[PDB]
């Protein structure tokens, strides 16, 4: 696969994580999406890392592709 890692903004509890957790999984090729609460980090494999980011965006939160 390939896995990507975002820096995310707008996290403010628990029910922001998975807000972002179910947007990354409605994104079709998505396999698999871990996220870090405190630092504001999801690390997403998939099958449109433009896709993913502009999922996240869609549910309210800011996204950036790390490298
Ligand atoms: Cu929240």
């Amino acid at each position: 696969a390939q896995t990507i890692n975002l820096q995310l903004e707008g996290m403010r509890c628990a029910a922001c994580a998975s807000s972002i957790e179910r947007a990354i999984a409605k994104v079709p090729g998505v396999q698999s999406c871990q996220v870090n609460f405190a630092l504001e980090q999801a690390v997403v494999s998939y099958h449109t890392p433009q896709i993913l980011t502009d999922a996240v965006e869609r549910a309210g939160y800011h996204a950036r592709v790390l490298k």
